[PDB]
């Protein structure tokens, strides 16, 4: 259960997770995933970024779910479970910002 997840925020807004997420002590990559405010079933990974032009900042990323079961931020690029999605992109920066890293403080 996602709900169960440490890193799954729930119904938190974009402007508090970037509330969370624009603090200096957090490293590249420190995210969560919350539900989206506007397109209801899907959901946005919430991840921190540095870098010397823009500094701190954040993205988000649209994470889908299909009914037929999948999740993915890329259809090419799928997933069982929103867990495994989240292990696979702690490995693999892809299109990312920035591998996720570690859990964004509350
Ligand atoms: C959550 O569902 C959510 C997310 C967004 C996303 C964006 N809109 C705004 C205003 O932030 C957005 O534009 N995000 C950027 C992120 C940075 C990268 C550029 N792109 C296009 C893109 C996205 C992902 C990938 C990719 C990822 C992993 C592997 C392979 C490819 C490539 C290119 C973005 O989308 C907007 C609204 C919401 C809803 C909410 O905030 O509540």
């Amino acid at each position: 259960s996602i709900q169960a997840e440490e890193w799954y925020f729930g119904k938190i807004t974009r402007r508090e997770s970037e509330r969370l997420l624009l603090n200096a002590e957090n490293p590249r990559g420190t995210f969560l995933v919350r539900e989206s405010e506007t397109t209801k079933g899907a959901y946005c990974l919430s991840v921190s970024d540095f870098d010397n032009a823009k500094g701190l900042n954040v993205k988000h990323y649209k994470i889908r779910k299909l009914d037929s079961g999948g999740f993915y931020i890329t259809s090419r690029t799928q997933f069982n479970s929103l867990q495994q999605l989240v292990a696979y992109y702690s490995k693999h920066a892809d299109g990312l910002c920035h591998r996720l890293t570690t859990v964004c403080p509350t």
